[PDB]
């Protein structure tokens, strides 16, 4: 009866997540609290037991918890605040990109920080992760035609965003392997707006920013789901 | 032999480190990741070991650890961002700096974060270093 | 490195950062050095 105690849900009050592309800086960013986070009602729960009927790992993930030990981050598709950069560091990464004959990293970090009076021994769980371009590739050049200061284009994301996270009872976050079975390709789509508003030295004068959404925006491109698992 | 096992290194993922002078706003910030850090190869082990020949203690330093546990961070020369400051604040530690007629602090100050998974109880390993400044003294000068 | 650049009123249209270096950088006023020690 000392090993038999427990069910003390850890409903975690913090996400932050940031998406940097290169170095530089951290182009996207942002951070939520319980406003922007749902507290799951049991008629979603049982909605979440409904969706992904015919996959048994998926069905038992769900079966496995409470109720509610299982929220859903809401994530701003806007900028909480500027690209705020310096205009040498934008020409070096730009000319990297232009001609800098190697590769280059992106970063989607989610990351989460829970309560501490619910108990817990370690507080940060998060995870990278990487994807990959090549020296003037395709998406690269798409990213080639947002870096000319030019106020129309838009971006095609090769699937970095996963969607269902557990969130552990240890130090590193890791998404569902069971909801989303394919760790690669299940990761949803995202897409991209650099927002430039005039007020290089002309492009100091115009200011600029990031907003995230997804491939196909409904109300999303201001505020993008994701699904997380408690424990 | 439950006091034996030892040796799971803890290479630190993490280093952010901030020149901060006066209360002010920390004038450069930057951090770095694993892109900026260099794993030493053991040819730069034993390259650690020779351009310190006759300093004892520098010795048995390089000979304490293993290879694969010392590491090299590189840091930006650039900003990572911009001295984004209110112009009053810049007035008052301009006018501090001309004429209050007193002390001024800068905290060099690195900071480390290891992972978590290989371990270790404590996260947010640093310190900060302290240099003093006068009242109107020559590198104060050079900032004025 | 002070560093200034025009888009204090006409020194918030100039716009500011600081740069890093050596006492004599040869190429660290891009990327200076330091060394760690693990445990």
């Amino acid at each position: 009866l000392i090993r038999s105690v427990v069910g003390v849900v850890n409903q975690p009050i913090d996400v932050t997540v940031t998406l940097k592309l290169g170095g530089y800086e951290p182009l996207f960013t942002m951070s939520a609290q319980q406003p922007s986070i749902v507290p799951f009602t049991p008629q979603a729960y049982e909605e979440l037991s409904q969706q992904f009927d015919p996959y048994p790992l998926a069905m038992q993930f769900i079966s496995q918890y409470s109720p509610e030990d299982i929220v859903t981050a809401q994530i701003e598709g806007s900028s909480g605040a500027l690209w705020r950069i310096s205009p040498p560091s934008r020409a070096q990464m730009k000319q990297e990109l232009y001609n800098g004959t190697a590769d280059i990293t992106l970063r989607f970090t989610w990351n989460f920080q829970r309560d501490l009076a619910k108990g817990g021994t370690v507080e940060y769980t998060n995870e990278k992760h990487t994807l990959e371009l090549a020296p003037n590739s395709t998406a690269r050049r798409q990213l080639a035609q947002l870096l000319e200061g030019r106020p129309d284009q838009s971006v095609v994301i090769p699937h970095l965003f996963p969607k269902y996270i557990r969130a552990p009872n240890g130090p590193e976050a890791n998404p569902v392997k069971q909801l989303q079975p394919d760790e690669e390709e299940d990761y949803l789509g995202v897409r991209i707006q650099l927002r430039r508003e005039q007020v290089g030295t002309k492009a100091s004068d115009f200011l600029e920013w990031w907003v995230i959404e997804l491939q196909d925006c409904k109300a999303d491109c201001n505020l993008l789901p994701m699904v997380i698992f408690s424990d």
